[PDB]
Parts: C-alpha cells; sequence; structure tokens
C-alpha cells in the first residue's frame, strides 16, 4: 500500500529513513527549524512530497505549534530541532505537553555518537534533561533501530495516557546508509501488558446502580473526554446529570445547554462548585483531581461516592480515595453504560429534576457577571461578541492568566479540540504559535488567538511564521499593560503592591507599550486597535472578515478580576464573589 | 558593617531572608520575571533598595541578560523565576552558562513542599531536569537553609571552574518566618579539598624551560585567562612568543598586536592553525582543546610538547595528551613564571624572531580578507567600520552563525569581559539580551549587539525591556534574510539545496522582511536601514551619536561565506580560503 | 523523662549522638560488625548500657538477624556495618525487608566526606546503591542532622507499609564533637500529608452492605493484617466468612479453624483456590495481588466484586484493578466494619453456610496430602509433629524452597509474628540469621528455624553466633541433599535433567554430605541425625528438651515434591495434585 522513494534493496541515509518513518506513519506537517545537527534530516525533508515543514522563528514556537496542530486534530504533533540550543528550547513544549496529556514526538538532533559526553559542539544531555519531562524518550544509537523506535514514539505518545517522546539522532546515524526494515517489532512488553482493557459489565452495571440510588448526582468531566463528545452527550440525555467541566474538558459537553454547570474549580462557576460541593455522586471522567479544581482535597465532594474512570491507574486515588474505580478508556466505559441505561430504562425511570432546580437557582443567584465602566472595554464582553460573530464555531487557543479563564467563562465551545490552552503547567505564549498548529491542521476554520499582553510578546517573532505561511490566524489581544493574574493576587493578598507586574513603560505611564500594532505591521499583517465598548462589534467583524491573519488590539482596564475565586487550598465557603482593583 | 532591615531577633519571611542573603553577596542587580511560585521573592525585591530588578519579556532573556551582566563584569549574573513554565524557560540560559563557564545563580520558584511530586499546578521537577546542564542545583527544604544554601551557590557558581547554579524554593518556604543565621559554615568539604593550591615553582621552572629550548613556540589562549589580561601581557613580553586566541579567549590579549595571530580553529586565521600546526611547543592557557579548534585531535599540534594548564582536572588530558600540565589558576601560573622569566633573563637570551618572521610571512600571504561587490554592503567591512567608530572600545555581544565569526573576526578587542558570544552552546537569541546585561553593569559603555536577523528575531521582545530600562543599547544588525551558517554548509556540502534557510517571504522574495525597523518603532526605539556601502559610516556613526537605544538595520548579501575554512574534523590542510554562494 | 549520659550542654562525638539517638527510640538490641569506617561506633555502643549488640559473623547474618528481630517483634530491626564490604553485604537483607515491608533501620558507615567519590579505602556509594532497595536512605553531611534524620529514618520505617531505611554516617562525622538538639522537627512535609486518614464510615458501610449481598464471599488476607489478629478474628465471627491467608499472612487467622481455607497462591490449598475461583466478593485485606497468588490476572477472582484495603495508594488497582477501594490501616477499617456488623447484625442476618458447606466438601475431597515410603522420613510429617510437639506455639523462621512450603502448608500458626519467612525476594540463607533475632526478642519462645540444607549452608557461620551469645535456638533440618525447588521444576518441566542441583559429593553419591552435625559440633552446639520415622517422634521432642541450640538433622527422600501446585501464569484448572520425582 505505501509506496516509498527508494528501492527496498537500495541503501539509503538514515536521515532518509527517519523521514519515510514518518511518512510511514501518516505524518503530513512537522515544525522543524534547521541546525548544524539536524541539517541531514532537513535536506531529507525536502526530498519529502507529502510531508510539509512550518519553519517557526524559535524552536519554542515550534513546539508550542505542534501542540496546537496535536490539541486541535486529536493527532500526535511532530517538531524537530537540532542539537544542544535547539533542543533545550523545547523543554517548555515537552513539560507542557506531558503535563495537558498532549500526543507529541519530538525529534533532535545530536552530535556524532562518539563525540557524546566529550562537551561537543553544540552537545546537550537532552535525554537526561528531559527523562522528568517526557512520557518516554530514546537515543538511537544505531541507523538499524530507527524504524523500530519511531514507531514506537508514535505508539507511546498517542497510546494510553497522550503524551511526548523524544527521539535524540545523533549526526553520523543521520549519514550512515542503510535498508530499513519496516517489520521490526516494537520492544514494549511491559506498556503492552500494562495497557488497560475493555471495561468489564460488571463494574458499569454497579455504576449505573449507584446512579439510580443517588438523588444529588454530579458529572465531574475533564480532558480525557475529548473523544468521547458523542458517548458523553448520550450519557447526559439518558441520565438527566448536571455536567461540570474542567478548564482541559471545555467542549466535551455544550456549554450552551441546560444541563450545563460550565466549569469548576478556583475560577469556576459558583453553581458548579456548588454541586460539587453538595453532590451525593460526583462522576469523575477523564479528570486528575487537580488542586485547581479540588481545592481542600478533604472539602471537595466530601458528601459523595466517587466514581473515577481513568485511562492511567497512577491516577486512580492519587489525590482523592474513589469509592468505585474502572480503569479504562473513558469512551468505553461510558458506550458500554449507555447500552444498560436504554435497556433498563423503563425499571429505572431516572429524574434529578429536584437536583436540577436546586442548581438551577444557584445558576441564577450566582451567575457569571461583568461590570460595564463608561465606554471601556470589558474583556469578558469582547470575548462575548467573538462568540456571538463567529457563532461559537471558532478554535480559540490562549495565552495564560486572566483573559484565559474569561476566555474559558465567557465563550461556549460546541465540540473538543477547540479549546486549545495550555492548563497544568500553564505556560504564557502559548496562544500563538498554538493558533499556528491549529490552524494548519484546520485550513477552513476559524483560528483566533485570545492573547495578553505579555503572553503574546514572548513568542511575538511568530507572527513572521504566520505571514509567510499565510495562515488565516487572527489575533484577539487583550491589551491591559500588565501580567494580570499575578497582578489580581498583587491586590488581594498583598495591598496591591505591584512587583514587577507593570508590562507599560513608566515614562509614559499612559501611553500603551509597546504598540502591538506596529509587531503586526513588521511582519506584514493588518491590525487596529480598539478602546471604545462602541467599537468593538464593527472592529471584531472587520478581523474576522478581513482574509488572512489579522491582530486586534483591544485595550481593557487593568483593574478587572476574575471571578468567581476560591482561593489556593480554599474550601467553596472561602469563594469570593466581588471586588476587583479598583 | 553590613546593615540589615530587620532586627537580629525579629522573624521574617524566608523570602525576605533569601533577599537578604542577595544583598550580603553583594547583589545589586537581578533579572527576574513574576510568576505565582515567586511572588513573595517579588515582593521581598521591592522591600530592598540595594537591588534593582530588570523585568525582561521572557524567562530566556532574563537567563541570557543575567549572562551578559556576568560575561561583561566578571560578577555573578543573577536571574529569578516562577515554578514550571517559568523554570524551563531557563534551560538554555543554564546549559549555555555551564559549557561557557560562565558564574551564574538562578532562583526559581518552587510549589510548596508537601505537593512536591503530584504534579501540581506549575510544578516541575527543575532540579532533575538541570542537574546534567548546571555546576550544581539545590531544593531548598527548610527556611532555616536559605543563608547557607545561597552562599553556597555564590561560592560555587564563582570559584573554580565558574558556572551556574540553581536554587530551587518551595512556596511555603518562601512564607514561612525565622531568624536567620548568617554564620552557619559551608557544607563543601569535598569541593574544598578539591581546589587547586598555587602552583609549584619546580613546575613553573620546567615549563620556562621547555620555552628556551624550543624554537616554534606558540601560544593557545583562551576564556580561562579572561582574569590575566596583565600577567599574560607581561608573560609575552618577556618571551615574544605568538598568541593564538580561541573564540572564549578574544581580547586576553589585544588583537590588535603584531606578535598577535587572532582567532584559530575552524574558523580561524590561516596563519594562526599555521602557527599550531608547526609549533614545537603548544602552549595551552585555560582553553578547552574543543573540536571546533582541533578539528582531528592526532593532527593538532602533532609536532610539538603540549603544556596544558586548567583550573579544572577533568579537563586536563580529556581529548589532547598534555607532555606537561599544571592543575590551578593560570593567573597565578603566569605570576609565577613571569618572576623566573624576569630574574633568569639574561641568561635565558629568548628570540623567537625567526620563528615569529616565518609567521608573519603567513600573515602577509594568507590574511583576513573580504570580497566588495559593486554598492553592496560587506558586513566584514560594517563590523570593521564600527571598530573604527568606536575606536575599539566597545562591548560586543552576538548571535550565532556568519555574523558572530565576523564579529569575531574584524573588530579588534582591546581588553577581555568585551566579547560578549555564546561558543560552547552556540545558542541563537543570545546577543540582545546579553547586550542587555552588559548594559546593566556597565552604564557608562558603548554597547552594540552585531545580530544576525534570524538570532535577534527568536528574543526580539527584549527591546521592550531596553525602551522602558532606557538602556543604550546600540543594534548592529547585519540582515542577509537567511540562517547564514546553516545556509555556507548547504552550499559546501549540500549543492546549495536550501531547505528551510530562508527567513524572508518567498511571496515577495526581493522584499525585505520582515521590517525590523517596526519591531524597534513598536517599542520606541529609533532605527535606520543601510543598503549602500557609501551610506555606511554615516549610518552607524548616527547610531553612535544617538543618545540611548538604536537599531541599525544593515542589508547584507547572503551569498558571502566565512573564511577561512576547516570542515568539521578536518586538518590545517584542509583549508578552504576561498570561494562563495555565488 | 529520659536520662541522656551527657550533660545538656557537653559537646561529644557524633558517634555518641548517633547512639543516643537510638536509645531515645526505644533501641535495646542491634545487630553490628565492626569495621574501620564505623569504628568510633562501636566505641560508642560499648558506652551505652541499654543496648546490646549481637555481633554476627557476617553482615549479611546481621541483617537477617535484624529482620528476624523486626519480623517477631513488630519493632524496627537495626544492624550496623562499616563502609564499603560491610554495607554491600547487606544489600540482600535490604532488598528483602523493601520485597516483605519489614520495618528495619541500617547504618553504614562512610569513608570521611572529603574523601566520597575519591575511590577512597573502603569505599562503596551505598546510598546510591540502595536507592531502589530502600524505602528510603540519607547521606549524613552533617554531625548535626544526626538527631534528625534518625528520627526520620524510624519513622519512616516504621509508619505506613514498612520498609527499611539506610543511613549513611561518614566518619569525619562520627568524630566531630558537638551539642545535639533533640527538638529538631522532621521535613516530611509530602510523606506526611500523604499518610491515609482514618478510615470514612461511608466507604465502610458499602463494603458491610456488598457482604449481604453476596453469597459466595471470601477474606484474601495478607501480610498487612499482621497487627490487626483481634480486629480479623471478631470480623469473621460476625460474617462467617471464609478466610484465605497469603504466605505473608499465615497466622493473621487461626490455621486451625474450620474457617480456615489456609494458604492460597501456587502451592495454595485446593480448596483455598477453589474459594477464591469460585467467589463472587473478594475481600482483599493487605495484600498486595501477587503473581505467586493471582497466577493469570485476568482468571483471578474474575467472578466476583474485589474490595481491596491498603494502607499503600500504589498497590491499589497495581495488578487487579477493584471494584471497591480503602486507603488506610485494615486494623481500623475491620474496627469500623466490626461495630457496623455489631449492630445492623439482626438487619443482616449474614448466613454463608451453604457457600461454606460447597467449600468443606472440596477440604475434604482435596485436602494437603503426603505420602509415607517405608521407613523414610516425610518432610511433612517431621513438621507437623513438631508443631504437635511445640503444641503449634513456636516461632518459626525458615529458608526458600520445598522445606518453606511445607513449614508453611504442616504448621498451624496460631498468631501472627510466629511465621518468619522470606516470601518476596525469597533469599536462601535467611532462616538461621531471622531465628537469630526472633530468639533475642523473644527470650522466653521456643524458637525453631526449619531449614533447608542448601538454605542452611549459606550462613552456617552464624552458628557460632548462636553459641556465643546462648541463644536456644533450635535447628529443624530437613535435608534432602538438593536445591529442592528448583529439583522440582527440572522433573516437572526439564525432564527430570538435573543442572547443579545436587548438593552432595558425587564421589559418594550415597554419603549426605557434608556432615551438618560437625558444623554444629565445630560450635560446640549439641546435635543429632534421623533417617527412621519411627526415630523422629523422640529425636524432635529431644531437641526441644535439651537446653540450648540444637540441631537436628532430618533425612528426607528427595524426589519429595510441594503440592498442589499451579505452574507459575497458569489458572486453577491448571493445577497440579499428584506425583513427585520417583
Ligand atoms: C491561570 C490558571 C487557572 C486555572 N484555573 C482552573 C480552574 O479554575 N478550574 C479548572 O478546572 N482548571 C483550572 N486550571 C487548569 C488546571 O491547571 C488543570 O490543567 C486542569 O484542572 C486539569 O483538568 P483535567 O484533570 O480534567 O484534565 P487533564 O489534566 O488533561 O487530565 C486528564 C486525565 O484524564 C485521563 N484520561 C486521558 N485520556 C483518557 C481516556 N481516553 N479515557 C479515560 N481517562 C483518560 C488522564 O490520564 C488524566 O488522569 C487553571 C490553569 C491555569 C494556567
Ligand atoms: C558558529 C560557531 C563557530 C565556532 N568557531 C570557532 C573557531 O573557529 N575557533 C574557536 O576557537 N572557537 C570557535 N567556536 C567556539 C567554540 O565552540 C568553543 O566555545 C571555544 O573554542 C572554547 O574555547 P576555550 O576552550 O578556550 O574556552 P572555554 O570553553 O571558556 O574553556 C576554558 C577552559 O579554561 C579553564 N579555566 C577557567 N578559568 C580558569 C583559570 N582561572 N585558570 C586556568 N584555567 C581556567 C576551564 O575550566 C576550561 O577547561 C565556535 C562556536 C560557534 C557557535
Ligand atoms: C518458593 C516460594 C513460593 C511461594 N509460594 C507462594 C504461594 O503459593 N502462595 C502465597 O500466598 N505466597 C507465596 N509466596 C510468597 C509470595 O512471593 C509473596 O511474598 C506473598 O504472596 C505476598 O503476600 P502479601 O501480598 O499478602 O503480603 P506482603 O507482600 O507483605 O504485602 C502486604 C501488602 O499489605 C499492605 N499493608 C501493609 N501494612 C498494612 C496495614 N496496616 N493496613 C492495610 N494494608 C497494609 C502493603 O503495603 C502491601 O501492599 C512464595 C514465595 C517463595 C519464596
Ligand atoms: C559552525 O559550525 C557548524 N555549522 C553548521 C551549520 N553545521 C556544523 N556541523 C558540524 O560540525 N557537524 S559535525 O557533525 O562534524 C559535529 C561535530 C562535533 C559536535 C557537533 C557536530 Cl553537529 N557545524
Ligand atoms: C491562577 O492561580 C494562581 N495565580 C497566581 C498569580 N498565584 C498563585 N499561587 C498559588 O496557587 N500558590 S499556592 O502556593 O497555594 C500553589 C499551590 C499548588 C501548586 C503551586 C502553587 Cl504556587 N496561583
Ligand atoms: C588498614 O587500614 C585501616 N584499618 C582500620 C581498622 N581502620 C582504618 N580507618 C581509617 O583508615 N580511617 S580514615 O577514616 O582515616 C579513612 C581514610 C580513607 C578512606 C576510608 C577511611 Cl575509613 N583503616
Ligand atoms: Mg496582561
Ligand atoms: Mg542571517
Ligand atoms: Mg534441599
Amino acid at each position: 500500500t505505501f509506496i516509498s522513494r527508494f528501492a527496498p534493496d537500495q541503501p539509503r541515509k538514515g536521515a532518509d529513513i527517519l523521514v519515510e518513518a514518518l511518512e510511514r506513519q501518516g505524518v503530513e506537517t512537522v515544525f522543524a527549524y534547521p541546525g548544524g545537527a539536524s541539517m541531514e534530516i532537513h535536506q531529507a525533508l525536502t526530498r519529502s512530497s507529502s510531508i510539509r515543514n512550518v519553519l517557526p522563528r524559535h524552536e519554542q514556537g515550534g513546539v508550542f505549534a505542534a501542540e496546537g496542530y496535536a490539541r486541535s486534530s486529536g493527532k500526535p504533533g511532530i517538531c524537530i530541532a537540532t542539537s544542544g540550543p535547539g533542543a533545550t528550547n523545547l523543554v517548555s513544549g515537552l513539560a507542557d505537553a506531558l503535563l495537558d496529556s498532549v500526543p507529541l514526538v519530538a525529534i533532535t538532533g545530536q552530535v556524532p555518537r562518539r563525540m557524546i559526553g566529550t562537551d561537543a559542539f553544540q552537545e546537550t544531555p537532552i535525554v537526561e534533561v528531559t527523562r522528568s519531562i517526557t512520557k518516554h524518550n530514546y537515543l538511537v544509537m544505531d541507523v538499524e533501530d530507527i524504524p523500530r523506535i519511531i514507531e514506537e514514539a508514535f505508539f507511546l505518545a498517542t497510546s494510553g495516557r497522550p503524551g511526548p517522546v523524544l527521539v535524540d539522532v545523533p549526526k553520523d546515524i543521520q549519514q550512515q546508509l542503510a535498508i530499513p526494515n519496516w517489520e521490526q517489532a516494537m520492544r514494549l512488553p511491559g506498556y503492552m501488558s500494562r495497557m488497560p482493557k475493555p471495561p468489564e459489565d460488571s463494574h458499569l452495571e454497579q455504576i449505573v446502580r449507584l446512579i439510580s440510588e443517588s438523588k444529588k448526582p454530579v458529572l465531574y468531566v475533564g480532558g480525557g473526554c475529548l473523544n468521547s463528545s458523542d458517548e458523553l452527550g448520550r450519557f447526559v440525555e439518558l441520565t438527566g446529570i448536571p455536567v461540570a467541566s474542567t478548564l482541559m474538558g471545555l467542549g466535551s459537553y455544550p456549554c450552551d445547554d441546560e444541563l450545563s454547570l460550565h466549569m469548576l474549580g478556583m475560577h469556576g462557576t459558583v453553581y458548579a462548585n456548588y454541586a460539587v460541593e453538595h453532590s451525593d455522586l460526583l462522576l469523575a471522567f477523564g479528570v486528575r483531581f487537580d488542586d485547581r479544581v479540588t481545592g481542600k482535597l478533604e472539602a471537595f465532594a466530601s458528601r459523595a461516592k466517587i466514581v473515577h474512570i481513568d485511562i492511567d491507574s497512577a491516577e486512580i486515588g492519587k489525590n482523592k480515595t474513589p469509592h468505585v474505580s474502572v480503569c479504562g478508556d473513558v469512551k468505553l466505559a461510558l458506550q458500554g453504560m449507555n447500552k444498560v441505561l436504554e435497556n433498563r430504562a423503563e425499571e429505572l425511570k431516572l429524574d434529578f429534576g429536584v437536583w436540577r432546580n436546586e442548581l438551577n437557582v444557584q445558576k441564577q443567584k450566582f451567575p457569571l457577571s461583568f461590570k460595564t465602566f463608561g465606554e471601556a472595554i470589558p474583556p469578558q464582553y469582547a470575548i462575548k461578541v467573538l462568540d456571538e460573530l463567529t457563532d461559537g464555531k471558532a478554535i480559540i487557543s490562549t495565552g495564560v492568566g486572566q483573559h484565559q479563564m474569561w476566555a474559558a467563562q465567557f465563550y461556549n465551545y460546541k465540540k473538543p479540540r477547540q479549546w486549545l490552552s495550555s492548563g497544568g503547567l500553564g505556560a504564557m505564549g502559548f496562544g500563538l504559535p498554538a493558533a499556528i498548529g491549529a490552524s494548519v491542521a484546520n485550513p477552513d476554520a476559524i483560528v483566533v488567538d485570545i492573547d495578553g499582553d505579555g503572553s503574546f510578546i514572548m513568542n511575538v517573532q511568530e507572527l513572521a511564521t504566520i505571514r509567510v505561511e499565510n495562515l488565516p490566524v487572527k489575533v484577539l489581544l487583550l491589551n491591559n499593560q500588565h501580567l494580570g493574574m499575578v497582578m489580581q493576587w498583587e491586590d488581594r493578598f498583598y495591598k496591591a503592591n505591584r512587583a514587577h507586574t507593570f508590562l507599560g513603560d513608566p515614562a509614559q505611564e499612559d501611553e500603551i507599550f509597546p504598540n502591538m500594532l506596529l509587531f503586526a505591521a513588521a511582519c506584514g499583517i493588518p491590525a487596529a486597535r480598539v478602546t471604545k465598548k462602541a467599537d468593538l462589534r464593527e472592529a471584531i467583524q472587520t478581523m474576522l472578515d478581513t482574509p488572512g491573519p489579522y491582530l486586534l488590539d483591544v485595550i481593557c482596564p487593568h483593574q478587572e478580576h476574575v471571578l468567581p475565586m476560591i482561593p489556593s487550598g480554599g474550601t467553596f465557603n472561602d469563594v469570593i464573589t466581588e471586588g476587583d482593583g479598583r
């Protein structure tokens, strides 16, 4: 079926083998920045006609783009970098991919094998450096292993709990001529035997049983449900259980639905956190009981039976000890429970209307809210407008901080892989590159990066990439001249004592600095600024209607605070629902 | 002597202790970017009146600035970052500092101790990640250890072979109140006992003896001589031995001197490499026999007695086996030999005029040269002009690649700590941030970053820093629209098959992209472009005369090649002296 | 309360501090073998009047003795060794203690700090070597830390899941004078916060509920119940659930009871494995679903709801995924469930008589059995006799192999800490030293080491220890001239092809070699041999009645096979119930 470009008996460079190894895996796009140790690989890349390379302007841009690509498509993201500085520049991306469980395969060039460990030119023990921040990594010591290792990397990166896998390739191996063997079996006996088996009906029926016995059930859905949109949907229309989502799970269940409790956690809706606080049955599907969501573990869902379904056994009982657990693919567990629910339907007569109403009153007394001051632009409103004008069908990537929380709170994601945000590591400068990857993976999609002025500038060099690759990336930059989230904490716990959180120029305290419009102009990207809430709709509409890349600099008053808010390690009774930096 | 800001019996936060620990070390400047895990530290920082913080726009900018500061002053560079993404963003800087032996102390915030290892919010096992890329690192587990650890870090970072040291500080320890003890003794028994003792007269006199017995001696000076400018100078006027320098040693011995052979190695002068190739006595002072300098080890200085003086025993005999060695401070060895040379002068009658002439004919037949095409600007010429107009008194930082080689070849550094360049790791995007650190460390100095368009854009966000900090940083950007060095290799070994080395926009192949002038404008930094060699002097002069920051975009034809060139792993007989991309 | 031997302000050697640190922990016995690096510690030991040292003849003897002491008392075992060879000789003991979760604190001397890493005299990176085979270890770098580290070691070794903890003490620190501070707080924030909290009533009642709903319940008790003898007993008299035990759990529930199913697993009774195979509710208390017990995981308790209570979260769901779990002290869970069971007793009306009878028929059709040939001594019978003559009140330690299985199968342990056997690592030569520790910990107890001729000889040198310490250790040596278990496997899966499993002398195939009686005589220990089953009772009785140490060499035909037997990775349907080496 696969048509190679070399005779089955014709020897070729290891670099060429590595590229074919990629084509055989179905790869079509890679984000690679050339360097001495990886030149051979780049040369091999130009010989490929099925793989396109998106040259970033910084290796970190490359990784984040790869993540964007992966997070928005469901396939693994591939980035390539040279040795030393090239390799060390991917570190944040790898750590990010590991914490958010994003399938990713990073390939780095290395100095020739014989020089490893000699402090050679541009040498870095990347395998050693990245062992704790990757799902697994390799150091290819023989051209003969390229096929097997590549197959294993993709397998490991995509199977079970997705994650990043790095493959270190010495330059001399890239040049070694050889005849590849694509029939070799992978050496993952331990991993294979550990792979969860399909869920047992005994376990699933016990769950359906717990549901019928509960009066206040609550679904706690996370990043693990990203591929169970339909299954989860059906499950909810068969149980009528309210759905609370984590930052990573947004979109698994349409935010625009009456059964939706929206996001829970530190900055979750009061009703979502309420539901969990008073639930008698917590269905944790594809979540990891993060401190951002739980606060004080002992107080989290303290009055209910916890059912936890996870593909990673290491997560079951890590922070919260479940009453019932299922180590497997939540998608399969849902399909299983759905059948049981469809059959034993009449005899179950599930009805949580009383609970739903208890929550709907909370949803009404404590809804998400924002204040409008004069003609100042409320960031929440801007995002709300983008939603309307894009009809909630846009792929949204973001930076980290307040704008990120608002992008999560005021945009209703219809489907998963529409929300691209760094949740676990929370790495700034992720938004723009991620958008780049998402755009390449979804050419006909509306891609909007809702960024912050601090996050946006970190990888601003990627604007060059966007132009040269002619990607229709839109940038909704919520400019508040500060490091928002840190500022909010200064206001709340440090008597508003500013400590290096102001990003503008003190010499001209009132001038917007820098001028993001000029960064755009430098890369030939049309841009505009908005300051009056009245001009907001037309401005956003323009951004959307203008073909190609576009940057809309939205000025916002910095004293805005993300609400509600439960201080770190706090309880639902510690939730803050009012106040700001004014 | 030291006046604290807290009563000797008044308990204060660990954060405040950490800051005082810094003041007690003489620190006046730190490059810190605030984050949740490091908020306490930033708050403590604002309470200090002796330490100023230069807020970068990217943690990598912070590290590189810290390196710049260190490399240009001789003191350790200090950078601070928050946990997770903050910490991972320093990795390239740390690796860079370790490979170039730059004294540096990096401090990172960590999640609260009890949460370590739980995949907490913004958590990264930084100590684990950085163990192989730092001279040493720590994880503070008790506020009581802050004083001792900080003292040890600075001691380790600055003593022996300088290098980076990272200190991980959990947030809960930053908040813990305690009464510091500054009298605690450091726990470095192994390290202390390993510290080299002053050189023995027996060893030194044997060397002076080898000198008198040699007819073709050659000094091979490196980064280890950065603090022996005077000693080395005197040594040369007492021996008349020609001096060859490494990329890291530039400036140790004035490049503008008849005894100077300039730089040796891959892109060294033909005469410097010649001298070493035919020397009978190689005096390797403060060097590490890097593959970039030696090429094929067996062929390197194959006909001579090698004397190697290094502060690191691990380096003596690592790649080249010496005939005579001295493990100690080259500065002391030089002072020692100088005395011997001054006394036994008359009885020594050292005269290598014949050797010097054999070399001076080579210096005349094979000098550094460049071609001028029409009115196109030769990068070599631009750097040559900057030298003249600054009278070689400027602190020069650079990026990596061809421009870097030219900045090394065509500027005559009078003193050490004037040349700030990433040699071992060769990290791109180092130039601008490094200049920032150098400027802060040397407020009244002329600081010029000779950058490349590829390297410059990677950390372009630091332009914001330069403006807001009102630093007189000048940027001599040699714009060739390509990744020069990789391009050169494509031309030489890949039939000029371009593979992602073009940085401009293919849609407008002839338009200069991006427009670096607009990046400058965005940060309110005056800029200008030059294309005609005729307008070069006036342009540079303007850059220099214009008060404050300035960016001069110098367009250069990309087909330029760095020469001479000895291919990797090659011999002096493999040196390439002609040709380019035309 | 504690009376030191030094003035509260009088400085003393670190060695003396370490010893007092031990006395303050309640230590009374340590097993230490002197060496250069630990001389100071031994000297300090002689100054103590509350701690006695039992000098072994081999450091391995020391560790195994320490394990014996711990396993038979419930307190931690303490062994001390010098640097290098001393330290490496404890390795098997540490690994053994970790796998069986035996509380143990090992202290080793180290070379002076400054010499660490220099390949010094008798130096070994023991901390590095033992990191993967100890619960935790330390390298003391300052005399000031001795108090804290010792406290932490004992705390870590005894709390949660007990295990070994090694403390490396450099010689120079042993000699350093200092004034100890016993008030210092331990630095175990992570560990402390991880310690399981008392079980919740919600979880416990769900379990009691599952019990009332089950028809075929089976208790699967392990080493975790060693301190819940009473609780478990009460639990069984309130539920009437049959009890199956692991090799490590023997004695938790009296083997001489109608509700007892005895041991399960590879060599478990047919009825115990049957019960588990057909159970609908498996109560796994204090077990780790070892491959020796489960065989093929998918087939293990495949038809039942698994409730797993473990003090180590890492164990819950490791090999078998539970339906219900409880991470906590099984002792507390039992006390909790017992109350619920006592109250809701009448309304529960628990009665599993039908199940018990289904099992009692199996217990009758497939009981433990052995064949008697002529006058040859059946090892099973010998152990059976020892049981009778000691009235099952003896502390039994063993070696590894067939004799071990028989000691487990044919002796009815009344209480826990009566069975001392290496289960996880299965280390030979454990029996004799372990008995030594058990005897010292229980001076008035009958201590019998049921050993094998292969296992017995490995640490035969400890016979010297037994004599000199005048310990009433009895040795019931089942001599079969072979490596029994390996031989059995040769017979079963290798066509009885002997491969180095014969321990006698081939020159005299029929002579018993060696003559264990003479090893005993060498250490002045009375001994005797038995060959005829008729003389067995009188012989054993003599061994028991003779005051002091005694060795009874019991000759047995080697063709005996342990039965029943389920081949590794097998199913209950693969159980072998007949055959031998004849
Ligand atoms: C400024 C900031 C503020 C934040 N505030 C909040 C907040 O208020 N609320 C909030 O929710 N988060 C918040 N976060 C995000 C937060 O840090 C965590 O990233 C997020 O809570 C993790 O959610 P998750 O566990 O659901 O998803 P993940 O972290 O993606 O974990 C998914 C889990 O699902 C399992 N799984 C994966 N695939 C499958 C499958 N096929 N079948 C079954 N199981 C599977 C995994 O192995 C894993 O255990 C914030 C982050 C930042 C940067
Ligand atoms: C594109 C590119 C091209 C390059 N081309 C060249 C080239 O052609 N020629 C070239 O020279 N380099 C070149 N390099 C730089 C090269 O990679 C190495 O960084 C450089 O050769 C190292 O020189 P060094 O050993 O002298 O200095 P360092 O790497 O700084 O090593 C100094 C040594 O001195 C010892 N020492 C330190 N302090 C003291 C003291 N007080 N007393 C005694 N000993 C001490 C150290 O411990 C160490 O062993 C290039 C780099 C790049 C990025
Ligand atoms: C030759 C040979 C043959 C063998 N044959 C068999 C056989 O046929 N059958 C068999 O059973 N074994 C057999 N074994 C022993 C076997 O290898 C394992 O050591 C044994 O099965 C382990 O049993 P366990 O899990 O119950 O106990 P352990 O290994 O001691 O594990 C106890 C578990 O309890 C938990 N726990 C500890 N303290 C507490 C507390 N206070 N509260 C709650 N939980 C706690 C632990 O953390 C752990 O997970 C054999 C060994 C050898 C050498
Ligand atoms: C300036 O040196 C340089 N520039 C490019 C673009 N490529 C390389 N390649 C190179 O040196 N390759 S090598 O494999 O012989 C090598 C030798 C030692 C350490 C690393 C590497 Cl990559 N060099
Ligand atoms: C959005 O969360 C956030 N933002 C800021 C600016 N600071 C913090 N700090 C925080 O959570 N501190 S904490 O020490 O309680 C902590 C708990 C768990 C993991 C990491 C950290 Cl720093 N949070
Ligand atoms: C034969 O050497 C010897 N014998 C005994 C009984 N004790 C010691 N002790 C010794 O050498 N102590 S030392 O602490 O100075 C030491 C130095 C280097 C390496 C290890 C040790 Cl223990 N020596
Ligand atoms: Mg902002
Ligand atoms: Mg360039
Ligand atoms: Mg035997």
